[PDB]
């Protein structure tokens, strides 16, 4: 049952929409799939995902894992591997993808899915929708939302930290006319404040009528002092903290007290860490975007977690059967493993092995998740 | 796959020889045996021990064990539940067999050691030998030592804490003249002295020219200050500390920067949990005795563990074959589970049902790991 | 006037109403009478109550009671046993049984009432309503809380932590309409809220119109950093705490400056330190419910309580006098002791020895405290 | 059983020896033996003793004590007066005379000595000699010295704090002539010296071949960095510290960390209140000075307790029996209360209702306590 091979794919393609933020703009995806084969024939699924840049050549990829990673994976368990505590003591973003897919192909071998692994005891999960919409003209925006609120989300994430406070107002004046009354509203301004302006811009917004589940990385995620300030005067909303920030680094901030709400990803292993810290700590956490949602399994299987991120990606052409979302809930599914599976015709019609220009990459796979 | 049975072998038993510390005197055993049993025919064994007080009946264990603990296990994976993250928020002392019993079974089912699965990558530890020794006389200390030299322990670990210090001297001074030179030494004060006792002591025992590799709890286990006064004053050994705490305690006790080492015993997930953190952190941690040396698998998989304490215990005749220490090391067995499996013949001769009086207990199990 | 003789009486009885809050629920009472018997002829009584588990047998009880504690007791006079100063260095809850049923024996022996000899200077102390209504039906809980007000208290206490919100904000509204205005409403979440969320509910409440005089337990009791947080935030009530700690937490908790009010029980002697360091630091206290309102002498005569926890419960059948509660006082009774002793008509009627299966209960023993 | 009258005779006479310290000097007593008297017929005594001033006339004393303590007292049972817990929020040194009266009344009327009413499991403690000694010249310093090590003494107590530091080395090189190898030496600087002078002093002193058990009171006692300083610092002896300080004052020195050991005298309530506190943090407590060794009785029921100070003064004169002290161990007596009584012909010889110069006292109350 231990691992012989793996396999690199890579992708690049043009996004539906322009996403960001008050730092970013996007409007490519760069990612491969990265799996992992055990001598049982299972196979283990991950994503590495490039944000900023793309990534470069399938095969400057593929020699790159061989050389970095593939020594400390072959020829041994992936449950085994997974246990491993490391004294802390890549040229590419493999972290993730490689705990994602060691989980998925664990669980598989252990004949389960990945949740039940993790000692869940529920199988759903509230999930928000969230828009990564500070590029969009007005017109998209509400098209989104109302599209959201359309299929039953009742909450709903927007980006802020515009140089015009009031082009802030102005997003959340559009958001409340496009969803049903007492709908949860969480704001991401993406490091854009400085604390005392983060504040009183929060009280600003509190003041036009606007509740706020809670407002997400509002000021530089090194500004601790800034952060418990926000968490002590700040008695309306939840201050929302962690992006950006690695293990080592989230756990910094908990001991800072920098947080009412720690934000996590999809590092599997990472994330049940300091999962069980958090629990300890009574601190409650938030899953964030996941690569085809693939962290619906630890959002399902830690207690202190209500929410997942959702963002309307045009990822789903990717894999056989996406994860469920159905009336704001998210679904873990019955399956073994994570539930995904590389769609074999996805990986004919839209591997792209070698690193292309912007202008190269034709019309976007389509998008059935907005209308 | 999932659990459906359980099964408690309850044994009262005297021991060889008059073990405990500055605190405690004990001439028996309480023990039972607690095995889970799967769907599949595989069974996990772990061991409830009782140190201060003895088990109540056999059927007794049973009934709070049905009441109390088996809902939370029955229908369930071993693997599956080991995993899972509970809120913070026994009737008897479940807690360190339960989770002996489920990685043990968990390791089973998926046809490895225990250690393989806790992510190992090697499979011996340093083990020292430990006396238990504080009430023990001049020759018994002698004998038990010499011993444990002439197998080839190069590390001993003596109790003392005595109302009058000189008895303390006395006992290093026995330990030299029975012991190669050049051998490490610790002593355990038990929490028999305060802070400033403690370190004064520690200065007389070196000026005496007693090198000590640790002193493990000199002193009341919540005497934080106390603790980080002696961490930061004795620059010659090492402050061990953790005995008495349960996991939040020992998180609570490196929070306040009040060890040098943390020792732990043999609640498998609690300890690679707080193994996990002590690695972030670059706090060793130390293994004590475990029933019959199970701790060895953890001993082996953490990173910053070196020691393992061993201390001549007469439980061998209780499993088919026991972890073997050789020359001062104890080996992580390459058989499924921990490696331990009840004795069929022992779980005859030596089980029972009904708690004793001490004097019933009749003679005392042959001990072949002294002489 | 020596120790001699101690008497376990068994009892194992339906309520007449569902318990519990947002952790636990409880239809049925676990409880054995510890009679402490001295040569003077004089009885100590005190209450060893289970909570989650029943008790095992009478003669289980009588048994690990003789082995644990019952050496430290024998042939000892109450009021010197009271007094001793122990070194921090069971297998049933005999704790608090123990120190009220010695300060019983202590008081009765000096001929004197418990309140007196703990230095009152009066003998009452206000009493408020609990519900411990968490299970309760809409209609069960106006006709308690409605009761309540029949009879004179001004002062109700709910539970909440409801995952729905506005389950809560219903309960305060059902309260409103069943008791004067102007009465004192105090909320217990019992730890189901995580900080920033407690904040928020205790402003949305307060929005709502309902002025509170305390939130209890509001949060995972460990979080420090959270209560303090509270306390600093919250301007309008108090944050009392201290559920679940022993004596060594609660002065811990006070270290930390993490209590508005600390809440404490029936432990006759810690409960007398405890209050003596809180007089100290200008900390008020609570008492909360104690197995008959024992807790009464306490409450009266440690100078900052001005409140004690009643929950109707169906216990006055088990002794001749109960205490007394008038107009929302409570009243220490100018008896020896603290007043109450056993029925002989309950010990013959109620006794049980033998652990029964919750369906072999029968009928709830009768409630007078309620319609 | 309740008080109903007090008794004060007023005491003035001359010391044997100049009695002193670094700050003061004495050779006069100014005490007055407290009586309160219950309606049973029993007696308890304290002693009102004023150490930089003498006392005002017989009359004077009576008729504040009058005023201004005895409406709390008058009316009450000594048993309940002493548990009462006051609110923090006298014209004379009454607190410690009082207390003292009140417990031996309490035992007396319990039918125990105050020892056992105290919780104590033994009847023993160290005692030290003590010289007061820093005006004495080198003659007498030597014959006390050698009167105690001659009757079993076996630690020994100096005072030091000199301008010129050779006084200070003169003086621990005079007592080692006099005392057998191997005697526990303290020294008391009664804050004559700073933080750092404090250290190098104590440095210097090691290194002049004198191991100091401890040293007690260095510095200004409000100097709690300075306290730490030395605490952390000097590693081969402890810090002892404490005096001039009142409860709360003891209390805020326990909260600074600023003490290896904590000196109390004969507040028994308060002394008991302290003494339960230093238990839970570990902090080790010596009883000082308390007229007549009445303290006795609280530090053979300190488990932290291990020392009490004796001093050589001419008052045994003044009690029927004083307290029994045999090869340097203090006795505890199993007689009703604290087992001193007032000397009926002491209390008609040695009475001095008016107060007088210092030189009308005529001859000094012979000491067969001293050669």
């Amino acid at each position: 049952l231990s691992l012989s091979h793996f396999r690199i794919t890579r992708f690049q393609f043009a996004r539906d929409r322009v996403i960001g933020d008050s730092q970013v703009r996007a409007d490519d995806v760069n990612v491969a799939a990265l799996e992992l084969v055990s001598e049982s024939g299972e196979v283990g699924l991950g994503f590495i995902q490039t944000l900023f840049n793309p990534l470069p050549d399938q095969q400057e990829i593929e020699s790159v894992f061989e050389h970095e990673v593939w020594p400390s994976l072959k020829g041994n368990r992936a449950i085994a591997l997974v246990h491993r505590v490391n004294r802390p003591r890549y040229s590419l973003p493999f972290h993730e993808a490689v705990q994602v897919a060691l989980w998925d192909l664990a669980a598989k071998e252990a004949g389960l899915p990945l949740h039940v692994l993790l000692g869940s005891r529920r199988n759903r999960v509230k999930a928000y929708a969230s828009g990564l919409d500070f590029h969009l003209d007005d017109d998209a925006f509400v098209s989104l939302f109302s599209h959201a609120a359309s299929i039953g989300y009742s909450a709903f994430k927007i980006k802020v930290g515009h140089r015009d406070f009031d082009r802030d107002l102005r997003r959340l004046e559009l958001l409340k006319t496009c969803v049903p009354a007492g709908s949860k509203v969480m704001i991401d301004p993406n490091e854009a404040w400085t604390s005392k302006e983060a504040l009183t811009k929060l009280v600003a917004i509190r003041e036009a009528g606007h509740d706020l589940l809670w407002v997400e990385d509002p000021i530089l995620r090194h500004d601790h002092d800034g952060l418990r300030t926000l968490r002590h005067a700040v008695t309306w909303t939840q201050i929302n903290s962690g992006e950006y920030l690695d293990l080592q680094g989230k756990r910094l901030l908990l001991e800072a007290h920098a947080a009412d709400i720690l934000n996590v990803h999809g590092q599997v292993t990472d994330v049940m860490r300091i999962g069980w810290l958090a629990a300890e700590l009574g601190i409650p956490i938030s899953i964030g975007n996941t690569f085809l949602e693939a962290g619906v399994h630890m959002a399902v299987a830690l207690p202190e977690v209500e929410w997942l991120e959702y963002s309307f990606q045009n990822f789903d052409h990717l894999v056989e059967q996406p994860i469920e979302i159905r009336d704001g809930y998210a679904y873990a599914p019955d399956r073994p493993g994570h539930g995904l599976v590389l769609s074999e015709k996805a990986r004919g019609e839209w591997s792209r092995p070698r690193r292309l220009a912007r202008s190269e990459l034709g019309a976007a796979p389509e998008n059935p998740r907005l209308p």
